[PDB]
């Protein structure tokens, strides 16, 4: 019943063709946009029967980033609610197509604003050393550049994708001096950083940031030599399951994007590649998070919880049936 | 004036064909020996000229291993002791062939015992973790496995010259299972990491050991974890002028090693890879030295030192004028 | 003025013939329930006398465990709101009985729902280790066998009053595996131990728990090796006036707990017995804590205390004429 | 345009005639109440003209201490408000002197109960650090030995400014016994201490704590020790802009405040001397905030501030244009 | 073939009706004394049969405390020296009577002086915590306390075998202050105390400290509050194989010494008792080891290795054919 | 019996007219060199006597730094064995001279040697931090300055003989650029400083290091910010009797020091003012420790006490009878 705009979308996800927490859920968020501007459903209760059909492919590209769940829960709620009203089918038709616009750009606009706030916090001359390739961190930094301040960013190379190497050439493109260095260095070039910033697919309740392999090893050598460790993320990060014991799965990917297809096979069937794609921070290593809602402490994230999801405690997902 | 096969093993050495602390010590002796057979020196004084200027050669090839350096005191030391005893054409040639043999047969002994000594500590059922190629390392490892121990080894990839590749092919081949991971994934499977084993190419007379880069980061999250850090190196690998105040160089090798030349060049002028090929490890995180010569702790370094290069401090490099 | 019945619970909670906060906080309950069912009174403003002084009776069993004063103030709480509103007299002996019935109900709802979040924390096959009896611990791993988790769970001992027997039984009734182990071996086994649950008496607006003897160690050696903490215990184990700055007081029960009176007798004057019934486990040794309410980094405790007795506070005990 | 006593109490602000956070905050407060009451304008916007020239020469004294803007910002947002709501000549003052009043009130009843708040942490028989010279930790201290609590404070000395002297003088007034030593025996004491309680100028969102330099040193120590440091500070010494990413900036004061200016042109061009007024406390160092509200973990900074200055964010400065 | 005497004092050791290091390692020496005293062997080649019996028979009774094959090398390493040499038959008798009357000599001698050297450390008015029971710890208290220094010890329980009730009633004896404590009380108690005291069973070359189970709990958190952690022990408590790499084992004693038979057989199948004798304790946990040759970092352990073991280790143990 | 010219040195130390471990130490040897150049008694076994009396008064003028204990027992050591051999009073008389002149030399050059050995552990660029006024550190300091490395000194005040003022015009006269910062700033720093570099009075065998007061609590900052720690230290600083378990004295100086005592007698006699002159580090705040023998490892202090003072041990002081 799905277009097909909508597999192409869940595809590139699962292909990291589209990658990032960030743009993953916009990206669903514009799935089922697509999906109701292009639907042919007749009746309002089948093209609703459809969504929660786009609904349930996108949630299940890529388990690790919430991004992705609760972009699915902000328009697939919205177009819960006006479906048990009485939502006519153009009428929830154009409630799906606004809910989805709308977390599109508030999207936008959270990183702005994380970029604002963010930016305060980095001090003329600092070195920023950064991991993985974040909209959120390279949005306090390129803000920060722009507001006049002298910084250097040292990218780490972030196996196994080479993630880097998209930090590098970004943060080079608005002026900004760079230092490329593999991943092992992390430890070896902490005694001349300043700041580290990072940013997250997901954040456990009790401050816990889960983010790209070798996070945490880099926020651990950073604690140890008592430099700055500040996580960008939206509110949309937070895992709000997480409140309720939730474990949030690490995703585990094929190991042909560690050592190439072709070249592994010639490998001794006794060696095995474990590729996963993210690991967990402890909160104490985390010494602030910088969200679209100001700058706040790890163990704070409960408060975000609360907040922006007294929701999900209540329903299930708003695409099951 | 010196043998081809001295040029070009001294070669191989800087463009890494040839590596490995070990490795490159007994190449070098390897090199002072074949100098001395092939030799066309008419006159014991030409000779001994010509064996300063292999000496010297072999000496700036890669820095920071003192591995080299100390194997060229060991032949050229006693080289010099017969020369100024007014030794022969032929006697100082004897002399010298046969301190090469000596250190070259002595290295792979050294080998041998580091292997039991260390392969003690080992117990059946034990995960253990490595980081780059030790020669060293895997003779602890493969001794285990030897004994009985069914043990699993965790190989990290170490970039950015792909050394995790070699131990990986190379500890299968011994029939051991190996999980290969990248560097970043380092805390993440430390929690279930039993032993952490890794080789060294210099260790100061305080026990800081100086390996391959992201060593230290292994070593920082394996203190944390409560998990040994066994360094297996022999008593060659330790650092005499250390005790004199000299810092270890840590060697800077060429970028193009890191990210190829072809694509490389493609990379803005702003943009700079850094490519440290060692890093520092505190005394703190290494639990033991495993030596030819049995465990000791890191603070104990000096007793090694005091013992072996007991007058490598005054007497000048035994190659110098 | 009391019945019979409030001055014998108030004896076996004094003994410990009846332990363990919650169950001490129901069994404080159902005395007021007793006292108001099995009441004589003949007036109103006499039975409300012989209210608070079953109260107060009560208070004065034990200390440590808020979940006394919590369920008492309750009780007591709602039959002042009651009362001092012109509360007939049976109108009163029903807001009681009432009062006392629903902590009653909730909490052993309370244990139920903390069993099911935090069973989501433990993973199958997860080595956990527990010490003393609390069955807020026993529930979550309780639930976490029967949801088809294999686990295995090591109970320490607790002296003086060998409470991990009472530990090991049950879980073994429950088909879970067990291993005892003496208190002093916490660190021994805490190599092999992925999660460690246990209960608490008190936690405080900072996130400080107060548990059972030992507890602090076993958190001090967890925090060593990297083993999650988590902390099982309902709302009403928070202590209130731990934020008006009050300390916790830690029981100082007799020394003939630790050695037979029998025996006790045959020890010299200055041979001195202390038998502290508690110690204080930090925040920073503390992941998690498991409410009825969802799981919390401690030091959010502040957030369930303002939540919860907002109005306490203010007023006094509600026992005190 | 602005009252004498308004100019020469900002002066004494700078030359710290006057110092404390709450007693600058409060003089501030007075200042503004001043400027109301001796203003001789005849017509209201003249009038409110004078008070945002007071409280900019107010504001720009000293930076550091956000109690001063706090103040500023009470007395002036509600000026603000009537004087919007088109207020009179004679209402405006009147808004003005009782927004002061309330301010200087309520600041003295906060100081009393962080007295007894603090004092129930404080037992029989404890040796209390302090540093600096802070009227909250003195209210802590002074509660604590009138409530019949036998204890012994240990001064510090606290340069440039000496003003441990005054702590030590004040303190010893009450009966205090003190024991007064040089910044530099702090840890050489500390093996000797029982809780540690200071003051504070600024705290941070993520409860950093901005005090007298020095202060980072003493709780850096004291967590060495496993002892409490305790800052008893007014909800009015926590910053609100901090939560949008703004750093607190450390004042750097004269250079003879250090070195006489007679003595100081004696020494060499170059030789400097750097006089920062403030350092930073990381919040883990920090075990609990005392507060007029009560205690609260260092992480919980971002509710009082949530709380007390929930709209001290967007509405710029009310004496601004 | 091996006298009464021999085969009964290994029984003792088996059961621990004799326990402790150093009582083990001379009651090891005084029997091979008994062997070769009222031995009735009528040839030497014979003689020395039945002492190599009599010693392996002693060295397998317990594998902990290295103190006991130590002993037994004393004595054997002798005879071995002489026998090989022809010793008569009366010969050998003498030397081994002899090489036994001068380790349980020796032995006395080190307590002796391991007492004074460590009672040095021991200031007037300290409290000192202990743990389980051993003559080198209570030498060192012993002694403080006859010098005039007024102490104050607080002793372990020590479970399962209660030796700390062996300590308590000895210091009680010579007149000095105890408190008796629950294991599990260590950290709660360790605010008050001065030093820490404690003997050992084995040291390994790294510093390494094998003592009775739960000893390394107490060395943890007495670095977390800064307190002087002291082992004391004799040269023969210094493992020398553990510097070829071997792991010092760890006594596995029955499971009914923690759980009385009577009562274990109620017991369910699937609750299983697990009894470590002893733990390990980190090098960094302890600040100094009290030797009959003075006091040494715990990293100087491998100075006493070299000096009194360098002979051993190139040989097999004398009493193996 | 004591010269004029040796009361006055001794006064000059105890009144720290003359201080510095390594000054006193040489003019207590200059001390007893003038005794025995100045001496009048007639006889030898009279002179031998006023040496004794003047070495006991040199001796008993200041407690802590060993340097003077030390400088003592290697004049009057020589001075004793030349005694029991027959030394006719004039040639007593030069071996004393001799031994004084031979002291206060190696004194000298083991303070060029030290600033040689530490001065390679200085990079250029590098910001250094210290504490006091010390000549081995300084040596460090401006060694490497000379060699053409650029540095700047960040020198501590060290309260209360305003000690930093000495370091500060020396350090600056070399032409070295200085930064001069009050204690408690010490923290406020630490960030921006490379490496620390202090002196020492006393090393006992076990690495710790008793110096000038507030020399812990920089090393305590120092570790924690991964900054190195080097002590620099002549061998004669190191403690012998400390290896009998002999516990250094921390000398306690009077209060009119701290406070002049025309304004002490002004304050309240319930103010006491406890001036301690030093304090002691832990040997693992100190990396490493530069000696005129090389760099060690704090660890290694016991490897010194045997090397130089096997003397020590066997007798009591050469001055006593
Ligand atoms: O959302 P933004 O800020 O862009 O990046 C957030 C995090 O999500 C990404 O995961 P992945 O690359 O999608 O697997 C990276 O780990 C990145 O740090
Ligand atoms: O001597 P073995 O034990 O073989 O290995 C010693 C060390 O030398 C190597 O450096 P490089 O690869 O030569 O640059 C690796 O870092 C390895 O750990
Ligand atoms: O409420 P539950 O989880 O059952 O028990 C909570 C705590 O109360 C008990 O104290 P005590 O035995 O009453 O002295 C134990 O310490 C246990 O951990
Ligand atoms: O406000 P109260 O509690 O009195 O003291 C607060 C803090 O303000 C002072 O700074 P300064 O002396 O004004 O520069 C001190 O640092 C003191 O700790
Ligand atoms: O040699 P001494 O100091 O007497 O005792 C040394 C150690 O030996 C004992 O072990 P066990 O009781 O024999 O199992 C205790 O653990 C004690 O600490
Ligand atoms: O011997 P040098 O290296 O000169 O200084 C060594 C140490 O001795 C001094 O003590 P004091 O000033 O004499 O009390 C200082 O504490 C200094 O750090
Ligand atoms: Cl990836
Ligand atoms: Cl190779
Ligand atoms: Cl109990
Ligand atoms: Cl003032
Ligand atoms: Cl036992
Ligand atoms: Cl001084
Ligand atoms: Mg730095
Ligand atoms: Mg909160
Ligand atoms: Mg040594």
């Amino acid at each position: 019943a799905v277009v097909k705009e909508v597999l192409e979308i869940a595809e590139k996800i699962k292909n990291m063709e589209i990658r990032g927490a960030g743009k993953i859920a916009r990206s669903a968020a514009y799935a089922l946009q697509l999906q109701a501007e292009k639907s042919k459903a007749t009746n309002v209760d089948e093209f609703w029967k459809e969504m929660k059909q786009a609904a349930k492919i996108l949630f299940e590209t890529r388990p690790t980033a919430v991004s992705l769940p609760n972009a699915l829960r902000y328009v697939m709620h919205r177009g819960k609610i006006a479906y048990s009203s009485g939502a006519d089918l153009e009428q929830l038709r154009f409630v799906i197509i606004n809910a989805a616009k709308e977390f599109i750009h508030n999207s936008e606009k959270a990183l702005e604003r994380i970029g604002e706030f963010g930016a305060k916090r980095i001090e003329d001359g600092d070195v920023i050393m950064t991991h993985s390739h974040s909209k959120a961190a390279i949005s306090v930094m390129k803000t920060a550049w722009e507001q006049g301040k002298d910084i250097k960013v040292i990218v780490t190379e972030t196996r196994p994708k080479w993630q880097g190497k998209i930090t590098a050439k970004e943060l080079a493109s608005y002026g900004i001096p760079v230092i490329y260095v593999v991943d092992s260095a992390a430890r070896h070039y902490m005694k001349m950083t300043d700041k580290v910033v990072m940013g997250a697919d997901s954040i456990t309740v009790n401050g816990a940031v889960i983010n790209k392999i070798g996070t945490a090893l880099i926020a651990l050598t950073a604690k140890e030599h008592r430099v700055w460790t500040m996580i960008a993320a939206e509110t949309y990060k937070f895992h709000p399951e997480t409140m309720l014991g939730q474990l949030v799965e690490i995703e585990m990917r094929d190991p042909t994007e560690v050592i190439p297809e072709d070249e592994l096979k010639t490998w001794p069937k006794n060696i095995e590649v474990w590729n996963p794609a993210f690991d967990v921070t402890p909160p104490e290593y985390v010494d602030v998070i910088i969200t679209e809602r100001g700058i706040i402490p790890p163990y704070a994230a409960i408060d975000i919880l609360r907040e922006e999801f007294g929701w999900a405690l209540k329903y299930t997902e708003p695409w099951e049936d």
